[PDB]
């Protein structure tokens, strides 16, 4: 059997991002379970924890390995070096070698049609933002959210709170309760755990999932969530391993790919499912593209002119706001 190896960042447990890959991983053995084998490790921290944990799955006979988070960017081109018998796939990173390949999702695509979603429902114009790094993925996924909004709610707002890591439940709670103290009527995040969902829920607070469909958690007030698919991706790649047709490859797919898709649209009225079905459906064709201008920048300078779509290499080193957010970047 082909031994398939993952890392991953948090828990299965967090019902978000590490479950989704969770999820996915399960997905495989039961398309491949007579022809793999899957093995993996959690709360497998960034730098020297990911070096150790990666060769040591590797050194166990694993010859496909899945890294899960972007901090295992460095780590994997590393051990990668010494391990060419090894196929190594890292998610929503850049980097790739002659046996890692790189695999990365357009999430901000969810963000706006999240954002549409927001302004719709907010009274006050105003949501919580959970960051977790301030990394140029988190800074797209707060930049489509808020023209999302601005595409029906020219002064939506949004007060962030960064929790400096992917996974930390507590710190991911207290931001939510901070930010509804604060006044705020939506919760979002780009962290990995449910915290902020129940919290938001606790206070009768609608909110977004993150990764997976949170609605168990939040049953009357999840609107909806971007659902990161990595299945049939995982399904492909052990078969072109099994089938020694494996080849190198740097991927950024979204929703017409169908690496990322909108959970259902629950506990809002009808005609704001109808926008959000039909701002995905724009996405997913191809017609809308969240960054086309006019869009100007935080510091008021002309980012993208009207009707010009961003390039691909500016979104990936993101490290600016876009006009109406009110926080400074780390
Ligand atoms: N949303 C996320 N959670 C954890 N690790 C990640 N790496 C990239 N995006 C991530
Ligand atoms: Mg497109």
């Amino acid at each position: 059997k082909l031994k398939v190896g993952f890392i991953y960042i948090g828990p299965p447990g967090d019902f978000g991002w590490t479950y989704q890959h969770d999820q996915a991983r399960k997905e495989l053995v039961e398309a491949l379970g007579d022809k793999v084998e899957t093995t993996f490790l959690e709360n497998v921290a960034e730098g020297a924890d990911a070096e150790r944990s990666i060769k040591r799955i590797a050194r166990a006979g694993n010859k496909l390995i899945f890294t899960t988070s972007f901090g295992y960017m460095d780590p994997t081109v590393k051990v990668a070096k010494k391990f060419p018998d090894v196929k190594f796939e890292h998610a929503t990173g850049y980097k790739t070698a002659d046996n890692m390949s790189a695999y990365n999702a357009r999430f901000y695509e969810g963000r706006y049609v999240q954002g549409v979603i927001a302004a719709k429902m907010s009274k006050k114009g105003i949501a919580g933002y959970i960051g977790s790094v301030p990394v140029p993925e988190v800074v797209q996924g707060i930049n489509s959210f808020m023209l999302g909004a601005q595409s029906v709610n020219p002064d939506f707002r949004v007060k962030v709170i960064w929790v400096n890591s992917w996974f930390d439940p507590g710190k991911e709670a207290d931001a939510a309760k901070a930010l509804i103290d604060q006044g705020v009527d939506i919760i979002t995040q780009h962290t990995d755990s449910t915290a902020a969902i129940q919290v938001a829920h606790d206070r009768g607070i609608k909110a977004f999932g993150q990764a997976s469909d949170m609605i168990k958690f939040a049953p009357d007030t999840q609107l909806t969530a971007v659902v990161d698919e990595w299945g049939p991706y995982y399904i492909d790649r052990a078969k072109a391993v099994l089938d020694g047709t494996w080849k190198s490859q740097n991927i950024w797919w979204g929703m017409k790919e169908g690496l990322v898709k909108m959970a259902p649209f629950t506990n809002m009225p009808d005609d704001v499912k109808k926008l959000a079905e039909e701002t995905e459906a724009r996405i997913k064709s191809g017609e809308l593209n969240p960054f086309t201008g006019p869009i100007k920048k935080q510091d008021g300078s002309e980012w993208l002119k009207a009707g010009e779509k961003a390039d691909d290499q500016t979104l990936l080193g993101m490290n600016f706001y876009v006009a109406g957010v009110d926080d400074k970047l780390p």
